[PDB]
């Protein structure tokens, strides 16, 4: 419910093109609560486990190499239906189909340079959060606006 | 008729709810209507009485959320507004996004700024008939200001 | 290559009058499209009649030409993968009544006849429009510093 969490990663192209603050602002202004935030170079072992559902796809090795080629911003956000709603805010996975107003619709063009990843399901979010963050890196606090965001 | 000056003079009632005020979204919301080309006619900051809210939401008096909605709308100040323009009722609703924020698209006010249906930041008239009733209920005629936008000939044919 | 497709975008006199030039350009730059041509001009009625030749028999044609000649326009050429189709998506529906929030027309204008901008509808129309509005020498070629982060 209101405490659902999702994993969002800003990809190396999102960092290189100076979109970190823009992306974070979209989640903050929506009313989602920041739980975790890290900046790192993800190892190929970590990326292969993150993208384990894609291990049989032809683009898998290139996606892992690319995701390891620069730093990423790993994040955890909390809120009601944050997994599904986070995916709507990102826009379609393929930027060609993403609508203006979405992060990919506004800021990127091609699927291998799509700036961001968001968990596709509550099950995938729980696995991704556990893989990228130690439990002690996730911060719990109450937003001063909680009563104005949720009944 | 299409292209008539009178069609450009349609008005709608928009209220920024207590959560929109609390979360500092008043300026953001007003900027969206101004940049679109809609003309501001009325604007006031007020605490709406429960009697005014019960009449505003009279069609919902039998819904289970009615009492909570009236209490919530009375719990803080609201920004009441009247905007004018071609199809401003329907287009204002499109700009707000779906009533339930879960279904509102990015780019819309609710799509960008809020999450749950009971805390949806804003109300807009659902039809020209509801707009006429709502404008009359929230504003005295002397609070509605008429003027001509300097960009009128660049917004309308 | 497919990443070198080009489209023609014109900001109409109402877009210039209402101070939307920078906002429109920012939308194309932030998307990752490359600016190729940019010129500010009063389009002649002869140029506009050729640009809108397919509408010469429509009842609104004379008013459209007069309107497009009534003030300056910003003529532009942008480059990128599927920039024609994607540029149209970014502009929003031709009729602003049907354009969604988040698009240029959805955010900034209301009526057809004052719809702030034009974008090529097809690669064939883009080639014709670019040739009509720009001399080849006005089109600038350079490589974006972010090319490898926009395209694989
Ligand atoms: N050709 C490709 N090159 C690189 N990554 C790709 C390619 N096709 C798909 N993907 C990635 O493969 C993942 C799955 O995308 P799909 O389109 O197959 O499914 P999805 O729309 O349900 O996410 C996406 O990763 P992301 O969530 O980190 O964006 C997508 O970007
Ligand atoms: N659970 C709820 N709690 C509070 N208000 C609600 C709830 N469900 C619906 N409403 C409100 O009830 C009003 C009518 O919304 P509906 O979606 O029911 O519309 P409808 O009656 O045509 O279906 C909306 O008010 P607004 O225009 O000021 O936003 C909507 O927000
Ligand atoms: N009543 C009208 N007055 C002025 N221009 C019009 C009118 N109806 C259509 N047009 C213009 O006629 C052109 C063709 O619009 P259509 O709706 O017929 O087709 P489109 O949606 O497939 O592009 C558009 O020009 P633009 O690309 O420069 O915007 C459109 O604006």
């Amino acid at each position: 419910a209101n405490c659902e969490r999702t994993f969002i990663a800003i990809k190396p192209d999102g960092v290189q093109r100076g979109l970190v603050g823009e992306i974070i602002k979209r989640f903050e202004q929506k009313g989602f609560r920041l739980v975790g935030l890290k900046f790192m170079q993800a190892s190929e072992d970590l990326l292969k486990e993150h993208y384990v559902d894609l291990k049989d796809r032809p683009f898998f090795a290139g996606l892992v190499k690319y995701m390891h080629s620069g730093p990423v911003v790993a994040m955890v956000w909390e809120g009601l239906n944050v997994v599904k709603t986070g995916r709507v805010m990102l826009g379609e996975t393929n930027p060609a189909d993403s609508k203006p107003g979405t992060i990919r619709g506004d800021f990127c063009i091609q699927v291998g340079r799509n700036i961001i990843h968001g968990s596709d399901s509550v099950e995938s979010a729980e696995k991704e959060i556990g893989l990228w963050f130690h439990p002690e890196e996730l911060v719990d606090y109450t937003s001063c606006a909680q009563n104005w965001i949720y009944e």
